[PDB]
């Protein structure tokens, strides 16, 4: 659970865009922990000496209960207001697990969204996560 930081003091995070297929038309979002009626892109803190691609796959297993084929690094995204820096990867989902860590522990929810709808639900509270999809 040890948080890690870049040299400028930003928290290091990693996340995946968890697509249903290689056509990248539908993405899996998970409920906010603070506010369960809102949606976020699953992701979280890198552990010490943990590769960003390893952290990304690990956090989406913990938070979303999915596994799959790791794809490209999309980019590195800062949240200036919250002082964190996130590596965002494509993941093509091949396994959907029941009773995953956050479902059991905090009743976290997950749902497939068409890309345009994911951008819509992220915009108000998570505009940087909406920007993950701009490419
Ligand atoms: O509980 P998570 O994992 O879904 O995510 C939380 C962040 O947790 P994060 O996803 O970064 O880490 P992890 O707990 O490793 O997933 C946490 O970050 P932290 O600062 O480390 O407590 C951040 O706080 P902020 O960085 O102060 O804006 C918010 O609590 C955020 O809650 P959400 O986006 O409403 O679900
Ligand atoms: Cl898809
Ligand atoms: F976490
Ligand atoms: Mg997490
Ligand atoms: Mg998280
Ligand atoms: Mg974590």
């Amino acid at each position: 659970q040890t948080r890690t930081y870049d040299g400028d003091g930003y928290k290091k995070r990693a996340a995946c865009l968890c697509f249903r297929s290689e056509s990248e038309e539908e993405v899996l979002l998970v409920s906010s922990s603070r506010h369960p009626d809102r949606w976020i892109v699953p992701g979280g803190g890198m552990e010490p000496e943990e590769e960003p691609s390893v952290a990304a796959v690990r956090e989406v297993c913990e938070e979303a209960g999915v596994k799959g084929t790791l794809g490209r690094l999309v980019g590195i995204f800062e949240n200036q207001e919250r002082k964190h820096r996130t590596y965002v990867y494509v993941l093509i989902v091949t396994e959907v697990l029941e009773d995953w860590e956050d479902s059991v522990n905090i009743g976290r929810k997950r749902e497939w969204f068409k890309i345009e709808d994911a951008i819509k639900v992220l915009q108000y509270h998570k505009p940087v996560q909406a920007s993950y999809f701009e490419t």
